[PDB]
Formats: C-alpha cells, sequence, structure tokens
C-alpha cells in the first residue's frame, strides 16, 4: 500500500504502527 512499496513507507510512523509489512 505504498508503505512497504517505497523506501519511506516504513519509514512513517503510521505505516509502522498500522502495517504489518512495517
Amino acid at each position: 500500500q505504498g508503505c512497504c512499496n517505497g523506501p519511506k513507507g516504513c519509514s512513517s510512523k503510521w505505516c509502522r504502527d498500522h502495517a504489518r509489512c512495517c
């Protein structure tokens, strides 16, 4: 969903919080 597709996605805390791939 972007978060786990791009280099800055899991660098975003929201994606780290919510997305299990982060």
